[PDB]
Formats: structure tokens, sequence, C-alpha cells
């Protein structure tokens, strides 16, 4: 008697030499066991021929015959074994048993067996807690776990799934340049930071702390995505940018091919419109590339043209309107920094001595609230801010001694109007004073104005307060938020919950691609002299500003009600549907997003019970608890002392974790990322730097503010080049590749067997269209148009569920996978 078996298999890139003795599988039960309790083997048996009778393959996928001599007496196979005897890795997609069918989702690059160390084991997909596993799969399990936590130490390699931490000591690259020389970020009260994946490539010669270099930074190999479609390896197009097409158009600059600084706004403009000319040797260069070849329309010969930013498809100078710049804060790329002024006016908490007087210089009398005193706006909660002062101060004097960078540590000050939305009405322009001061330049408050030098004046404080915005955005709500907070539950996740771990399943769609863009990131996104430091303001001080603002962070505070409640946009209400009153009421961003966490939580707490009868059973669970502390007291290690971790000890806390893990991965990450070519493709209205503060009466950059408006605007932000290559990431990172996987998705119909788990599934899957449909209506109600329209006419989509593939401004991925 055999069973009849169906492996569906990926080549890396013909299918007759998978024949012959070239794939063994042995199958393993899971109900009769050997004399160690260890289920037992089958015979090695190989593929024995081609099936194309099965009509749903696709995806370069094909299917081959095996058949297994199995007797009942061997019992239910629960697991197999798999060796390739070819020199080259396939991808095993999935193992089917036929005559209840017996599945098995494998999805993994299967290597040559000489090199693993243990033979490759793959799972059916039947679901278990540690205490419902099968016994003669006990060992195995834990086996595999074994397996994957490695010993901490050697250098990893491709074909390696080892999951271990290390510290961010691989940014610098100090055996090039001392300049580049960075301080390690995690391990020390200094420079607390989450983990990240270990690669173990060692010392540099220079600096036994900082890891050397290397031409791939390992990710444990099933992290690192194949794609069918070059077009949709999004991730490798930053190594191409910084590698070869930044030194491409650093040549045309350096050889005076194109002017060196914008001119005017149309030079801007021209960007999207006719395009830029540029050198036919530097077209050439970068036409070819996959993934950057999609980023500019071509003559093939000179010129590129990026696309038109949505931000001005209706208006193209909306964006300097104060209603737009007061919408951003609630529906922009960055809608979650905003907090309530319940006080007047705004204090610091920083240390006078060091900086100086910190009093606000803003006068309440000054400021034009609609007619509002400032008690009765105070009063009725129609005061915000966004408060950059106490962020950016520590930074500011370091910052500014940089050739081409100088900041202010900003405030604005913001009313609530009658009609809903919300208005600039001050910004404060701060710098640190003591006693031996080279620099004059001195603090000052700017209030709106539209006419003369004093709106030229005004447009400036908004791009001062635009450039720390942006560059609280990219290194903290982005970087630290969500690429660098999720990676150490990746880990963790892999190191103690067994792929048959209902908990490991809940949770593993989220983190698709996250360890693999963090690689390619920590190589040419925020190292020493990557994309990030040469194209923001804090140059070599970027990453380790992160580390600072991380002092601060508490995974509790991440979930969205929690963040409202804590930044002052939201009150707790047990009488709402979400438990919360927005202070805001058409805030988008927060709206939205209540309706996506709801249906997050309504599927985790459907979920959970499946697994769970009692809290003890959390509290009996060996692998969730090694997972839990491992991910706290390793993982964000420089965090364990703090009293807010959730314990895990109840259903309760299993839920909550759970939670906000996945509004992390998918939600959050989504409305911070997708929005940033959509907004900043206009430098103007997104400056990544500025680099002068405001002239001084009686010189000629204080003349040239009245004359030449523009000019004094295109000197003060980011230079053109550095703008290039900004654009060109920002592009690259609001794209969703083809063969995402969205909310409400998963990469296989069959991840579990348990129908209750799939059906709970589903609901979730149908609530999101649902909620789909809600945020069409408010997007097409015209009482809500000031806030999720605004000026510019774009409606508020980035939390819309769904998306095509493409620059969409919508569509929330299951992960951080760009
Ligand atoms: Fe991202």
């Amino acid at each position: 008697h055999k069973i009849k078996g169906t492996v569906v298999l990926m080549p890396k890139n013909n299918l007759n030499a998978f024949l012959g003795r070239s794939v063994s599988l042995q199958l393993i039960s899971a109900t009769k066991a050997d004399a160690h309790g260890k289920g037992k083997v089958g015979k090695d048996t190989f593929l024995e021929g081609i099936n194309t009778s099965l009509p749903t393959l696709g995806a370069g996928e094909s299917a081959f015959n095996i058949h297994f001599e199995w007797d009942g007496s061997m019992g239910i196979p629960g697991a197999f074994y798999i060796k390739n005897y070819m020199q080259v890795e396939f991808f095993l997609k999935s193992l089917t048993l036929e005559a209840g069918t017996i599945r098995f989702v494998c999805n993994s690059w299967v290597y040559n067996t000489k090199l693993y160390k243990s033979v490759r084991i793959f799972f059916a997909n039947h679901t278990y807690v540690p205490s419902e596993t099968p016994a003669p799969l006990v060992e195995y399990r834990e086996e595999e776990l074994k397996s994957l936590r490695g010993n901490g130490t050697g250098e990893r390699k491709e074909y390696d799934r080892i999951y271990d931490y290390d510290v961010y000591n691989d940014l610098g690259n100090p055996d090039k340049s001392e300049k580049l020389a960075r301080p390690v970020l995690g391990g020390s009260s200094t420079f607390p930071y989450p983990r990240r994946g270990r690669t173990g490539r060692g010392p540099t010669v220079t600096d036994p702390n900082t890891e050397k270099q290397g031409e791939v930074f390992y990710v444990p190999r099933d992290e690192n995505l194949g794609h069918l479609k070059s077009k949709d390896a999004l991730e490798i197009g930053t190594k191409s940018l910084s590698q070869i097409v930044q030194p491409a158009f650093e040549s045309a600059f350096d050889l005076k091919s194109t002017p060196i600084e914008f001119h005017s706004f149309q030079d801007v403009h021209d960007l999207y419109e006719g395009g830029i000319k540029l050198p036919r040797d530097v077209i050439s260069t970068i036409i070819p590339l996959p993934v950057i070849k999609e980023l500019y329309r071509t003559d093939g010969q000179h010129i590129l043209k990026f696309p038109q930013p949505h931000v001005v498809q209706v208006s193209q100078s909306a964006w300097m309107t104060d209603e737009e710049f007061a919408r951003e804060m609630i529906a922009g790329v960055n809608p979650c920094v905003i907090r309530g002024l319940e006080e007047f006016p705004p204090k610091s908490n920083l240390d006078p001595a060091i900086y100086g007087d910190q009093s606000s210089k803003i006068t309440a009398d000054s400021l034009d609230l609609d007619g509002y005193t400032m008690d009765e706006a105070l009063g009725s909660r129609r005061l915000f801010m966004l408060d950059y002062h106490d962020i950016f101060m520590p930074y500011v004097r370091q910052i500014n001694q940089l050739n081409s960078a100088k900041t202010y540590a900003t405030r604005t000050i913001l009313f609530l109007r009658e009609d809903g939305t919300l208005k600039p009405v001050a910004i404060e322009l701060s710098l640190p004073h003591s006693a031996g001061d080279l620099s004059a330049a001195v603090s000052q408050v700017v209030l709106p104005a539209k006419e003369g030098v004093e709106s030229t004046i005004w447009l400036l404080a908004k791009a001062y307060v635009i450039v720390n915005d942006s560059c609280y955005h990219q290194l903290m709500s982005h970087w630290l938020n969500t690429h660098a907070a999720m990676e150490p539950f990746v880990i963790a996740t892999h190191r103690h919950l067994s792929v048959l771990h209902p908990i490991y399943k809940l949770l593993t769609p989220h983190y698709r691609n996250n360890m693999n863009i963090n690689a390619l990131a920590r190589q040419s996104l925020i190292n020493a002299n990557g994309i990030l430091e040469t194209t923001f303001l804090p140059s070599k001080y970027s990453v380790e500003m992160s580390s600072a603002v991380y002092k601060n962070w508490v995974f509790t505070d991440q979930a969205l009600p929690a963040d409202l409640i804590k930044r002052g946009v939201a009150i707790k209400d047990p009488s709402t549907p979400h438990g919360v009153r927005l202070l805001i009421e058409d805030y988008p961003y927060a709206a939205d997003g209540l309706e996506i966490w709801a249906a997050i939580k309504t599927w985790v707490q459907e979920y959970v019970p499946l697994y769970y009868a009692r809290d003890d059973d959390v509290k009996n669970d060996s692998e969730l608890q090694h997972w839990w502390k491992e991910a706290v007291e390793k993982g964000h290690g420089d965090l364990k002392d703090k009293p807010w971790w959730p314990k895990l000890q109840t259903l309760e806390d299993l839920v909550e974790v759970c939670l906000i893990i996945i509004w992390i991965a998918s939600a959050l990450h989504a409305a911070v990322n997708f929005g940033q070519y959509p907004y900043g493709g206009l430098i103007m209205n997104r400056p990544t730097a500025s680099r002068r503060l405001l002239p001084e009466k009686g010189t000629p950059e204080y003349e040239e503010m009245i004359n030449n408006h523009e000019k004094a605007y295109l000197r003060t932000i980011t230079s053109k080049l550095p703008t290039l290559i900004s654009l060109s990431v920002i592009e690259i990172l609001s794209t969703h590749a083809s063969d995402e996987v969205y909310l409400g998705q998963r990469d296989n119909p069959h991840w579990t067997s348990d129908s209750k788990a799939l059906q709970a599934f589903q609901k979730f899957g149908n609530k999101l269209k649902e909620i789909e449909e809600k945020l069409v209506r408010r997007n097409n109600d015209p009482s809500l148009q000031g806030n999720r329209l605004g000026p510019v006419q774009l409606p508020y989509t980035l939390l819309y569920p769904s998306s095509e593939e493409g620059l969409t401004f919508r569509g929330i991925p299951n992960s951080i996978s760009i």
C-alpha cells in the first residue's frame, strides 16, 4: 500500500533533472513512535515524474508525483524530511498526501544536502500549543527550534536559517575612514536600541566593537524574499541607488552638466513635467537597472522624468497654504506627532543651565484664535501643537556646526477652528544659548502673513518646522517605530515559537520581508555616509538621534487608543464604540485607524480562545513564555528594566501583545510609509534639510527674501543633488510590489487545517472590506472635505485596506515589507 503525493516546487530560475535520485523525501509518523518516543521515519523516496494534470499551479511552479510505501501500522504522517542531492537549491512550496488529505505548507529554500548540519524537516499544517503536540513529534519540534537558534557564534552563510540578536555596530565604516566611525547603538545606557539580526562577520581591524563590512548582509534564508518579477524586488533598489545611481548623479553635478541648484519653484516642478536633462552616460547607467528603471520615464537618451506627486495633481500651489500645512499633521505622511496643548505658554523640560532660559517667547495676545480668548481655547480643547522643541534642542548645536546644515528646534501652535479644520497660529524657532557662543543668531517667533517680506519669513518658518518633522518622521515614526522596533519580535518568534504554534501562525504573516529590508537598510540606507545621512538634516547624527528617542519608547503606548490619549488628541470615553472620543473629530488618520484597530482586535480576540481556554493555558505555554521573555529581555533588552511591559500571564495580555504587534507591522507602518512620495515628492512640501538660519536685516540674504522669495526658500531647503536622490528613494518606498500580501490575506489558503481559525480569518477579511466601503463614504462626504482632502484635493486613502500594485497612496500590507 502506497500513499499518493504531490510535491510543488519552484526551480531557482530543466524539470527532468529533479527526477532519478535527485530529491528524496521521508515521511515521519505523528502517531507511531520508535523506542525513544520519536515518530517512525519512512524510506527515502524519490520524485518519480512531472505532474501536468493539476490545473491551478501558476507562479513558475512545477508539480511532481511521488508514492510512499506506508502501512497503516506506521500511523498517520505528521512531518517529512527532504534531501536535495542536486547542486543548486530549489524553492519547496508544498507536499500534499491524498486519500482527510494531509497538507504541508513549506515555502522554503532547500539547498544541497551536504550544506546542512541536520536534515530539513517540514510539518503538516496542523496547529498545536506545546501541550497538544502529538508526543512522537515533541522532540522533533524542540530540536527544530534548537536548530533555528544556533549557538550565538559564527559567520552566517546564505543558506543558514539561524535567528539571533546583535547590536547596531555594523553601520560605521571605521576601516575606510575615522570620519565614518559611528557609536554602537544598543547595549549601553548612553545608546539604548532595539536589537537586529545577528550576522557574525566579525570585527573591523581598527575597532573590535564594530562589525566588518560585507558584500551581503545575511538574513536567515527564507527571510530573503524571491520575486517572480524583478520589478517587485523593491528592497534591492536602495542598494542600487547608493552604489550605482548616486555616483552617476554626482558626476553630472561635478562636471557642471546641470545647474547645481534649483533657481525657481518651476525648476522643481519641471522634474515631473518635461523632466531633467542629464549626460547620456548618466541616463545609460541608470536606465537598464531593475527597479530603478521603473522610477523615471525616459527618452532613452537624456531625459529623466519623475512621476507627478499626488500632492500637486490638482493644485501645484496648495502645499503652501496654511490650511494644508496644518492638515498634513492629521492626514499627511506623519500624522501622529501633534498633541493637545492644555496650558499656555508651552513649557520645556530641558535644563536652562545648558541651553539658556527655555521660556516660550510666544505671547497669547499675539495669536488669532478666530475670536476665542486663550482661556476659552484651552478649555474647549481647541489648542494643539507640533512640539519639536525638547526633541531637537539637544542636537541643534552639533547639527549647526556642520557645513551646510542649520536648523532650529521648532514648536508650532495650532487652533481647531469651529469649522473643524486646524489653523497654524504661531511658529517658535528656538536656538540654544550658552555663555561662550560664537553665533549671534537668536530664537524668534514668527506669525502668519500673506503679504510682503513677512509672508516669506512665515513660509521659511513652516519650512524649518517641516525639516524637523521630516527628520522625526523618517527616523522615529518610520525607522524606529516600525522597522527597528519590530525586528526583535521577528527574531524571538522564529527562535521560540514552533511553526506548529498558533501564535507563530497568527504573527508571522506580519513579518514578511522585514528582516530583509532592515538588513539592506543597515547596508545602504542608515549606514555611515549612506542615503539617509547624505539627504537628511542631521547627517552623521541621524541614527543616534533615534537612540535618544528610543529611551522614551513604550510598547503599550504603540496601541492606537493609548497613543491618542497620551498625545492629548483623544479622551477615554467608554460610551463610544472605540472607547475613546477624538478631540479633533475629523482626524483622518485616527478615525480611520480606529476602524482598522478594532478589526484587528476582533480577529485576535476570536483566534486566541481557539487555542487557550483559561489564563493559566497562557501561564503553562512554555514556548510562549520563552518567546516573550526573550523578546523583552534580549530583543528590547535595553528597556528590560521598564515597568510597563505586559507580563503575559493572561488571555487579556496575549491578545494585547499580539494586537499591538499586528497594528505596528500593518496599519501603523502603512500610514507612515505609503504617503512618502505622494506628499514628499515635491521637495518644497517636505524638505529633508535646512542649510541656513533666517537672515539678518541689512544683508544680501535679507534683500533676496524681498526680491526673489523662491530662491530664498530653495537656498534654505535641501539642495538639488540630494533632492534627486531622496525623491528616488521615497518613490521606491512608496511603491507596492505586485506580490504584496495585504491585511486580510495570507500567502496560502491552507496555513492551518483548523476550520474555526480559517472561518475567523474569513470574517476578518470581510470586515476589512466593509471598512473600506465606510472609508470611501468618508472621503465622499462633502462635510469632511477640509481635513480628508484639503486644498490639495487628495482623498485620504492611506488606510484603505486594499490596493493594486504601484504608487497608489492606499493599501495596508500585512508587514513592514518596504
Ligand atoms: Fe517602511
